[PDB]
């Protein structure tokens, strides 16, 4: 009653985090572990997390897209929800872009592919999978 997978507006899948943390797009909302949750610390950026196993998302110190496991700042997010919907999500601190989040494809997401503040990569639909 707190998870939600990320899903996106680019073809409509789930982020999640398989094994490595590997971010990617699954349709399955039923997957017993694609779940994610949305929710930020303080400022316009956030922390997501990966699965209900209370972990969280965060750029591959490069510009890949990975589960996040530890705080800091590396591991935080953006915050933009247009009207009221879906989110924006992947960053850090700073604004840039250039490592937005996005999701599509099949499964594996969007690693920083052309992110830009309102791309669907970025914009992504919560929701309140959770179980009931």
């Amino acid at each position: 009653q707190k998870p939600k997978l990320l899903y996106c507006s680019n073809g409509g899948y789930f982020l999640r985090i398989f094994p490595d943390g590997k971010v990617d797009g699954t349709r399955d909302r039923s997957d017993p572990y694609i779940q994610l949750q949305f929710y930020a610390e303080s400022v316009g950026e956030v922390y997501i997390k990966s699965l209900e196993t209370g972990q969280y998302l965060a750029m591959d110190s490069d510009g890949q897209l990975y589960a996040s496991q530890s705080p800091s700042e590396e591991c935080l997010f953006l915050e933009r929800l247009e009207e009221n919907n879906y989110n924006t999500y992947k960053s850090k601190v700073h604004a840039d872009k250039d490592w937005f989040v996005g999701i599509k494809k099949n499964g594996k997401t969007k690693p920083g592919s052309r992110t830009h503040f309102g791309q669907k990569a970025i914009l992504f639909l919560p929701l309140p999978v959770s179980s009931d």
